[PDB]
Order: structure tokens, then C-alpha cells, then sequence
């Protein structure tokens, strides 16, 4: 029942996704709003903590107490360069404890802190909670997945996540190697097989080269840019829409800390509408000063707008195919994962790249390493029996 069965989670920077393999199929579990991903949020309010969705929802009313984040912390030192530089873009306190780093909030009007795994697994429950509540029973086995590049501390606090969060880690494994087994890339027979998976999320973007042998995966390369991400183009539509209000209105509204934030939700919005139609509409009631901003924008402006950030994501797809020491007729398969590779921009420069090569796109990017993790999930917790 429960002890036969097993789930894989996608434990992403800004959204997780969680999915189960049963009756020949992988479901990616929707949440209770029927969202199939869920922002990796958690907030600490003056009642009660909030995990997903209604923790992103109310980040502009209480941005000290919300964290978001939290793996770019996990497994990492206090005095890491990479923490001491992220602490300065963060509105939570990030605090130290003998070299570990906690993030430090506000929580039913008390002072709390937390280790970044401890947050991590109040993500990890709220995915398994989705399972259960979807399987109709509790499910505790699962296969967590995590970047490439993570060394062994960032991978032992992942699985200590896990453990928190009331899980038997069945695995670790690499979102790329998740995303190659999503496509069944590994049981092509004998015979090196090279995949290019090419990962931009919301805030980060990877570029990872494997070799699957007869089954076996290696990491030849990983590459890409950790700050590169669908928010940086929800910010370049925001900037656009900021000097078209001055241009009507005469009018700055980049101070007005709720339209702004109101401007880029909307703005997301429109970003995912331009991956479908050739134009999208903004549809602002009293944005600023009861001034209604009811506009739209064309595929070919938000192209001209974040055109220097996608043309950039071929330096990293370069960069590692010269360290993987292969050329771009000797890789074998193309994969996609995040949501920001829906952009039709974005799909048409990396197939460019590789000389006109069709892409593994079929399964929803952002639900790819979920997906895969799933299947993982099953062959393992079958092995065990
Ligand atoms: N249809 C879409 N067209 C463009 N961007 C998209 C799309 N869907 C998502 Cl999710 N994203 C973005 O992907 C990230 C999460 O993986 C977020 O930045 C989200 O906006």
C-alpha cells in the first residue's frame, strides 16, 4: 500500500513540483488551488505559518517574514562568498550560528531563526502533504532531486530536508539526470549517449551535458548563470510599462512600492500569454493616482526587451560544450526544462544554435525533473520491495 509506494519531488529555488508513478503513467500532483507546482515559499505571520502559494500571496504585506531561497543557502558555510553576497538582495535577516547560516524572522510574535534545511523541509511536507492528500493515503518514500554542481554538504542537507520534513530519502539524483529519465534518454540500449539539458527557471539558469552508457549517467559539464531567470523579464516588461505610464501621464510610478508590485504580477502574467499569442493585455484598475493602465504589448517588443538576457543563454550552452570537450553535432538529444523555455524566443535561439535540431519539449519544462524523479522513485521503491 503506502510502504509500495513512492514520490518524486523537485525541490526548485522558486517552485517545487511533486509527482507519483502509478498504473504506467506519472501525475504531477495539482496542490489544493490546482496549481501542479508550488512556489517555494514559507511565511511566518502573527497566527500562523504559510507554505506555497498563500505564502507568495501575501509577500508585499510581510517581506521580513517571508522566506524564499532557502537553496541557495543549504549546505553552505556563513562566511561563503555566495551567501554573504545573496544576504544583501533578501528583505528576511539572515543570521550566524558557528559558520550557519539561519534565516531569522518574526513568527507569532516571537523571534525565531531557522537552519535553511529546516525551511526546506516545511517545502518538503507541504509536497508530501499534496501526495497524500491526492493518493489518499500517506506516502513517505521519495527521490528528492538537486542541481548538478551540488558538492556533498549541499547534498547531505537536502537529504537532511528530507528527513525533517518525515521522508525516507530513497535517492538524491541530479535534476538533469531526472530530466534525461523523464524522456526514458536512458534506455536507448548500448552506446554513449550525449544530452544537452538546457534548465532556465525563474531564477536561475543551468546548462548541463551528460553521457548515459549503457544506463550509467556522467556529468561532463555544468554551466550557466545562478541570478538568470524569468523574473529578470518580468522586471525588463515592468521597466517598459513604468516609462510608457510616464510617456501618457507624465507621472513616475517606480516609487509607489504597490503599483510596482502590481505592475510586475501583471507583467508575469502577460510574459506567459506572449509564449501562446503574438500579444498580450494589461488590464490595471487605479494603478497609480485612480489612473486606470489598460494596454498590451507585442511578442516581438518583450523579444526587443529581454533580446541581450536570451541571446546570453548561449554563452553558457558554448562554455560547456568546450569543457564536455564535444562539439554540437556529437550531442545526441536536447532537453528543456523551466518554464521560462516555453518563450518562443528562447526555443528558436537554442535550436538555432544546434543547426535547426528539434527539441525535447513535450513534457511541461517545469514538471520535467518531477516527472523523472517519479519514475525514479517507482524503479527504486520496487528494487527495495
Ligand atoms: N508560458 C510561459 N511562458 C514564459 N514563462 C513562463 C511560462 N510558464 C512559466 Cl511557469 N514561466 C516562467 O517560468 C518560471 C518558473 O519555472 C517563472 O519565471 C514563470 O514566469
Amino acid at each position: 500500500m503506502a510502504k509500495a509506494a513512492a514520490i518524486g519531488i523537485d525541490l526548485g529555488t522558486t517552485y517545487s513540483c511533486v509527482g507519483v508513478f502509478q498504473h504506467g503513467k506519472v501525475e504531477i500532483i495539482a496542490n489544493d488551488q490546482g496549481n501542479r507546482t508550488t512556489p517555494s515559499y514559507v511565511a511566518f505571520t502573527d497566527t500562523e505559518r504559510l507554505i506555497g502559494d498563500a505564502a507568495k500571496n501575501q509577500v508585499a504585506l510581510n517581506p521580513q517574514n517571508t522566506v524564499f531561497d532557502a537553496k541557495r543557502l543549504i549546505g553552505r558555510k556563513f562566511g561563503d562568498p555566495v551567501v554573504q553576497s545573496d544576504m544583501k538582495h533578501w528583505p528576511f535577516q539572515v543570521i550566524n550560528d558557528g559558520d550557519k547560516p539561519k534565516v531569522q524572522v518574526s513568527y507569532k510574535g516571537e523571534t525565531k531563526a531557522f537552519y535553511p534545511e529546516e525551511i526546506s523541509s516545511m517545502v518538503l511536507t507541504k509536497m508530501k502533504e499534496i501526495a497524500e492528500a491526492y493518493l489518499g493515503y500517506p506516502v513517505t518514500n521519495a527521490v528528492i532531486t538537486v542541481p548538478a554542481y551540488f558538492n556533498d554538504s549541499q547534498r547531505q542537507a537536502t537529504k537532511d530536508a528530507g528527513v525533517i520534513a518525515g521522508l525516507n530519502v530513497l535517492r538524491i539524483i541530479n535534476e538533469p539526470t531526472a530530466a534525461a529519465i523523464a524522456y526514458g534518454l536512458d534506455r536507448t540500449g548500448k552506446g554513449e549517449r550525449n544530452v544537452l539539458i538546457f534548465d532556465l527557471g525563474g531564477g536561475t539558469f543551468d546548462v548541463s551535458i551528460l553521457t548515459i552508457d549503457d544506463g550509467i549517467f556522467e556529468v561532463k559539464a555544468t554551466a550557466g548563470d545562478t541570478h538568470l531567470g524569468g523574473e529578470d523579464f518580468d522586471n525588463r516588461l515592468v521597466n517598459h510599462f513604468v516609462e510608457e505610464f510616464k510617456r501618457k501621464h507624465k507621472k513616475d510610478i517606480s516609487q509607489n512600492k504597490r503599483a510596482v508590485r502590481r505592475l510586475r504580477t501583471a507583467c508575469e502574467r502577460a510574459k506567459r500569454t506572449l509564449s501562446s499569442s503574438t500579444q498580450a493585455s494589461l488590464e490595471i484598475d487605479s494603478l497609480f493616482e485612480g489612473i486606470d493602465f489598460y494596454t498590451s504589448i507585442t511578442r516581438a517588443r518583450f523579444e526587443e526587451l529581454c533580446s541581450d538576457l536570451f541571446r546570453s543563454t548561449l554563452e553558457p550552452v558554448e562554455k560547456a560544450l568546450r569543457d564536455a570537450k564535444l562539439d554540437k553535432a556529437q550531442i545526441h538529444d536536447l532537453v528543456l526544462v523551466g518554464g521560462s523555455t516555453r518563450i518562443p524566443k528562447v526555443q528558436k535561439l537554442l535550436q538555432d544554435f544546434f543547426n535547426g535540431r528539434d527539441l525535447n519539449k513535450s513534457i511541461n519544462p517545469d514538471e520535467a525533473v518531477a516527472y523523472g524523479a517519479a519514475v525514479q522513485a517507482a524503479i527504486l521503491i520496487k528494487s527495495t520491495r
